[PDB]
């Protein structure tokens, strides 16, 4: 199709509007490549090893609005140790001054010593994170008259130290009269720099050495919407980063009138400031405040009083997590009545308060919060909770009691990680959720869930339930749609397990391997028959190698995840009792039987598949052979994943195996060559992955053009391609085709002959084959 | 050193006595190789694809006493499906008759139709398992006059069916006057063949279709020691193989006088015979009986009566496992007083009796069994057990309550597998063991172990213990040497955990990842300080990524398994706080920190290692780089396992890194070449593994002969060796060296230059490099 092969090692995209995008992210480049389109508006060269920039770099590219040149020399401790950057990035005079339309420049992570000068006046965003610029002078900032967004953080901290205090000249930023966003985080800053331009909307001063706020420090910032002063005087108990507290167990000292000017303030973040009190006076003139983070302080006592809450009626989120007093295990949670002032509250989080017994009345300040959607009391070591108290919280979307010690989405490192916003180079949607995951529930019965019939999802993942569920345990949960019972010890003695959950759409019993791992125990896998609206069943990593029932049954079920089991043993050659195990799942469209140690499939496995099977995975089975003809049985098969196996051959003619098949994944196999007519007339095919095999040669007969050209994608990388004159057609095709083939720049490569070893096939001149 | 290179693709061993052993096991052979030593006494060709035997096969090898020719054509269902055997093995006339000294012939698993004829009269052992010989005639057996051991089983069963009954001519075996061992198992046999020669010591008739024993069937077998009639009229409940019971739930019918002749019988096996009664009269004339297997019958009631036990005073092992009545959960275990008759009993196993409550008095028949060493009551769904009852079983070596449901070594498939003796082509030694693994113990306290101070090992692996152990939980266990606490949920709030176990030598707290997987929880890894005689600590797969203590401490500890954790995060670059985590384990000699996601090691890791470290593993870390010089810090290092990483290079001179190092494992890395003087003067070295890398070339400078020749082993297989004239020395060396290098037959191989692709380097003629 194409007249001129795209030889540029960067993805090029159009958009009309009106952007020409050139993305060279992570292309192992040591120079800016030649032939970048002159119309280029956005050029990305992130993660490469380009050691300098000069006026030659961008000469012809006068229409550039954005250059993203991040991480071409990242600080030693932040980057790869196998390929360390030898020397900081060199920027030569007048490299940017030509770029009359340049609006964004990202130079993060280049070990720069200074704010690059000679930048053009059209620049709105400038990002210099993770460099070694730790002294800002007014003179260096004059070029930035029209600047709106300025990221200067991570220039002096434990991952990238500068060994002195940050320095900011008096009034350095003042004459930047258009500045809206300033970030000075992770910098060893000692005082709020002043005076700052009043135009500011967002100010980020977190993770620094600021011991005191002066009452002056935010006087003029009357358009400020986000202030973050977190991690100045951090609370260091169990901190997963090196943590130095302020002397004398002191807090970040904030004058009572410090926030008076900030009438527009929407978000205030005071996490890890070692605060013992929260003075009401702080919020006297802020009534627009919507988000407040008071996590990681010493506010356990203040939670019982909290007079400041009366001043916060528009507040949408409040976080008081990890305010526990060291070495104290409270009997209960004392929430102040003041919590009842929070008319607009949607999200309340009080993780890590740390108390033994939760009781209904203790949440009564929350009863009339009409908008409350989330109550998060995770990680509290709660031992006792009458779950029925939550009958008064029907309106809530999520009740999170995750990670507690009861017996009858945020980052996994969120509250403790250093900078949760650091730049690198789920059943809630079913309705009301009670999350009881990672608790100590060993026994359940009906009354445990009394008054909880409104519940739509229940998370019991990671408890100790080790019990012969007979259909009586969950009887009140008449509206339950999703049950996560993963990481328990389900005993399937009774096929009546779970049948009381008459509205159940999704059941996860993955990682309940305990009772499947011992010989001679009963397992009623036919339990699915009773669940009339069950759509999705996950029974992964259960080590299932024996079953009392010969057949699983459902009129409703569509997806079955059966990965990480032992069908190899169930379908032991010579034993045909279980070949029809899935056949009576009549509406089953998706089946995952990857990770089942299936070296081979006995005859009968395919015949025994249910008739509407569409998406089949046999990945990661160590499969050494595959009778491809047997795909004829699966009359609606559209996706076949045979990734990560040991197949050495493809079918002689794929269209004689399956007429329906559209997506064939054969990556990470041992295929050495294709059959002479492999894809001939396979008109249904649309996605083919042959990456990470050991193919040398592809001839036209195997890959007819009329099939190839309707492929949405065709993955060929990491093979063993021989670039002799026999390869003439393949090479030509690859160079001139519109079909998307990833990694041409990077890992579609000749291994031989001699001359062309290691050379990418996109770049290959084979003119000597026509001389 | 050697004058003539060993080119035969088989391991050759001498022994004086006086055997020349040639082992060609699994060498992908399609012919018997040439040049087998004429003095060969034992030739093994197991698992190859040799399609026939003829007089040429063994012509010169007249001194052969044993031919093992197993599995060169295994039945379709038993063998590989990627390389199925096309056609049964052909044996030609007179292939064996020359072999005048032949004493053993194994022809198992070759799809033979008939007992190969023309065998020599010196033959003592003949094995024809897993063939298709399912009709034995007196005439075919006349060659075997002097035969002593005859294995004919697995010729007709579900893994290798023959579709008819087995047939044995009347008196077929009678004139084999020297026969001692006859095995007719897994054969669809319908009656005990008669008359059998009285010389028999062992008779194997298990897994067949024998409905009745005639009172005659064992009349003359007065030297018989082992009889096994198991799995005739099997009990089929939860059988993991296809299982057809005798009609009317009938048992194997055994006349009361059937065993009268068997005065020498030592072992009787009646497993899976659907027995409802055990008539005393059976044992009237057998007082030598030492082993009795009555597992998989319907003997629940009989266990309460068991009059037959009075006739068995010399019995050493008894097995009554899996005799439960279907659908019954007994309240208790009724053991007959008759159990007190068993003066010689060492081992009693009553798995799968199935009862709720175990109580002291119920074991009183066992109190005066002076020799009892093992009581196995595993897999009983016991809910309640005062563990103090075992104060009356101090003399026992093992009390096994594994796989039960309690709250406040044999095969994993042993009792249920088809043929536990099918041929394929641990803290007990510390003293008294109480195995409580895989139970439902969620809470422990002191009194749980009252009167149990004699215990030396306790297995609590795989319970639900989820508790802040403070040093009070195990207080009675004053002599305990080994605690397996693996697969629980240890909460290390307190550093006093386990301190009451003052004699503890080994602690396994592996797979207690639950509390290490959540953020902001305390973990006192310094808990080891209190354990004064602790030798070995296993804390594998705990996902440990944070720690309250900066240092682990012990004066005693020698081995620490810390595999499968997140030292990568603990030793996050820039964070120095945990670089000395193991330093104060002063006597630590072995450390495993494989599987820790260590892409690189920060500086300080090696400095912070304790001073007597000898065996260090960094396997399976994805390590991309390694400063080898830093090995100088580990002054007593002897074993370094860097297997399964991404190292691309070896040290310039290994002796400049470590003077102590003896075993260096670099297998499964990405090493493309060795340094010019790699092993120069490394006189301490003894074992070097460079297998599975991508090395092309090794020159003499890298591998000096004076280092090489003290190596006990040197692994080079699965590399990318180029066999040009530059390789002349390497090839010569490999052909003529006495140093052990495994897999020279199989996987030490040229990939090029072209001619020699796929040719083994042992066989390589490079004379053209000297022309
Ligand atoms: C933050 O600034 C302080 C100075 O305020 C740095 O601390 C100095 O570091 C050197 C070498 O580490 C010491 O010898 C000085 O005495 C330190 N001075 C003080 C006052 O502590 C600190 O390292 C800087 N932080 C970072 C991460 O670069
Ligand atoms: C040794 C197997 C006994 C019969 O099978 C079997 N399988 C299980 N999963 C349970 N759970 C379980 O509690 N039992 C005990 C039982 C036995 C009979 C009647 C009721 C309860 C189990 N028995
Ligand atoms: C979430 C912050 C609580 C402090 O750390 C922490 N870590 C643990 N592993 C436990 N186990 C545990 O039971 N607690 C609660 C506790 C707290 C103080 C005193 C006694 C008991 C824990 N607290
Ligand atoms: C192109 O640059 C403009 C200005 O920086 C930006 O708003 C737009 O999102 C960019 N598009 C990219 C990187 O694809
Ligand atoms: C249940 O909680 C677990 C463990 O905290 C989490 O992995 C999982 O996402 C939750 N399941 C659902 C369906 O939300
Ligand atoms: C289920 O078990 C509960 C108690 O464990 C019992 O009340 C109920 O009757 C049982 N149901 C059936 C159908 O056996
Ligand atoms: C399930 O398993 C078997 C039949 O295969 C039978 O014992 C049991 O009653 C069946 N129950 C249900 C609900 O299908
Ligand atoms: C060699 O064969 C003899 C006779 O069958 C046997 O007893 C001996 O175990 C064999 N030895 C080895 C090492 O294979
Ligand atoms: C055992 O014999 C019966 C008839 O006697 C036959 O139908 C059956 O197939 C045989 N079994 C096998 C496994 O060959
Ligand atoms: C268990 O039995 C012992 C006798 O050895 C007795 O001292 C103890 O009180 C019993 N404990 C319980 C909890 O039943
Ligand atoms: C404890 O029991 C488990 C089986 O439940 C086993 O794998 C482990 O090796 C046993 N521990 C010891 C120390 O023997
Ligand atoms: C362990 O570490 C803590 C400090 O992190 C200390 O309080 C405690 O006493 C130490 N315990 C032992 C047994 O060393
Ligand atoms: C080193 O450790 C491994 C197990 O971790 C062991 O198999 C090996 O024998 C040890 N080496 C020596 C020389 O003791
Ligand atoms: C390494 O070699 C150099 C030069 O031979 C020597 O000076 C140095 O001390 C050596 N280091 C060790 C650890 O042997």
């Amino acid at each position: 199709a194409r007249w001129f092969p795209k030889t540029l090692p960067c993805d090029v995209t159009l958009d009309v509007k009106n952007h020409v995008i050139v993305d060279c992210t992570d292309k192992h480049l040591t120079e800016i490549p030649g032939g970048i389109p002159t119309n280029t508006t956005n050029l990305t060269l992130t993660i490469n090893h380009i050691p300098d920039i000069s006026p030659a770099s961008f000469h012809r590219l006068v229409h550039l609005v954005e250059i993203d040149f991040r991480c071409n020399c990242v600080p030693i401790r932040l980057g790869s140790k196998s390929n360390m950057c030898p020397r900081r990035l060199q920027i030569k005079p007048r490299s940017f001054s030509g770029l009359t339309y340049l609006k964004s420049l990202y130079l993060d992570g280049n070990q720069l010593l200074e704010i690059p000068q000679g930048l053009p006046p059209s620049l709105q965003l400038l990002s210099l994170e993770a460099n070694n610029i730790f002294s800002i002078r007014k003179e260096q900032l004059t070029e930035l008259a029209n600047i709106e967004i300025l990221y200067l953080g991570q220039n002096c901290y434990y991952r990238n130290p500068c060994y002195v205090s940050y320095s900011i000249e008096k009034d350095a930023f003042l004459n930047l009269t258009k500045l809206k966003v300033l970030s000075l985080k992770d910098n060893n800053v000692t005082t709020v720099p002043t005076v700052l331009p009043s135009t500011l909307t967002e100010l980020y001063l977190y993770n620094n050495m600021i011991a005191e706020i002066q009452e002056d420090d935010f006087n003029n910032l009357n358009q400020l919407q986000i202030l973050d002063l977190s991690g100045n005087c951090p609370r260091c108990y169990n901190a997963p980063f090196p943590c130095t507290p302020c002397k004398n167990n002191s807090p970040l000292q904030i004058p009572v009138n410090a926030f008076d000017a900030l009438t527009e303030l929407k978000v205030l973040r005071l996490h890890s400031n070692s605060l013992q009190h929260v003075p009401p006076r702080w919020f006297k003139n802020i009534n627009n405040l919507q988000e407040l983070d008071l996590s990681q302080n010493f506010l356990a006592k203040e939670i019982g009083d909290a007079k400041f809450l009366h001043f916060l009626p528009n507040l949408i989120q409040l976080d008081l997590s990890f305010n526990f007093e060291l070495q104290v295990y409270r009997a209960s949670m004392n929430l102040s009545q003041a919590f009842s002032s929070l008319k607009s509250l949607k999200i309340l989080r009080i993780r890590g308060y740390v108390f033994k017994e939760l009781k209904s009345f203790q949440l009564s300040p929350l009863h009339n919060l009409q908008n409350l959607e989330v109550l998060d009391l995770g990680t509290n070591f709660i031992k006792i909770a009458n779950l029925s108290m939550f009958k008064q919280f029907k309106r809530l979307k999520v009740i999170d009691l995750s990670v507690n010690k009861i017996s009858p989405v945020l980052e996994q490192l969120y509250y403790f990680r250093y900078d949760k916003y650091a730049r690198s180079c789920s059943c809630y949607k079913y309705g009301q959720t009670l999350d009881l995951s990672k608790n100590s529930i060993f026994f359940i019965k009906s009354s445990d869930f009394q008054h909880l019939s409104f519940l739509k999802c229940l998370n019991l993942s990671g408890n100790l339930i080790s019990q012969t569920l007979n259909g009586s345990e969950f009887q009140p949960l008449a509206e339950l749609r999703y049950l996560d019972f993963s990481n328990n010890r389900l005993d399937l003695l009774h096929s009546t397990a779970f049948e009381e959950l008459r509205k159940l759409e999704v059941l996860d019993i993955s990682s309940n391997s305990h009772y499947f791992q011992s010989e001679g125990i009963t397992h009623m896998l036919n339990f699915t028959k009773n669940l009339k609206v069950l759509q999705k069943l996950m029974m992964n990593d259960n080590d299932i190698s024996s079953s009392t029932s010969r057949t699983m049954e459902s009129e409703s079920l569509r997806t079955l995840e059966f990965r990480g089991n032992h069908l190899d043993v169930l379908w032991r050659d010579g034993d045909n009792r279980y070949l029809q195990l899935f056949k009576n799942l009549l509406k089953l469209e998706e089946l995952d039987i990857s990770k089942n140690s299936l070296s081979f499939l006995p005859s009968g496995v395919f015949d025994g598949m249910p008739p509407n099977l569409k998406n089949l995975s046999l990945a990661k089975n160590g499969l050494k052979s595959f009778i491809w003809e047997k795909l004829r049985y699966l009359k609606n098969l559209e996706t076949l994943d045979l990734s990560h196996n040991q197949l050495t051959t493809v079918p002689e003619r794929l269209s004689n195996c399956s007429r329906s098949l559209k997506n064939l994944i054969l990556k990470n196999n041992q295929i050495r060559s294709l059959t002479k007519y492999f894809l001939q007339d396979a008109f249904q095919l649309r996605y083919l992955d042959l990456s990470s095999n050991k193919i040398q040669m592809i001839q036209k007969t195997s890959f007819p053009e009329n099939v190839l050209n309707n492929l949405k994608m065709l993955l060929l990388h990491h093979n063993r391609f021989l670039c002799t004159c026999d390869a003439v057609w393949f090479v030509w095709w690859v160079q001139h085709t519109e079909v998307t083939i990833p990694y041409l720049a990077t890992d579609v490569t000749c291994v031989g002959p001699g001359a062309h070893k290691g050379q990418s096939v996109i770049s290959l001149d084979l003119y000597t084959c026509e001389l």
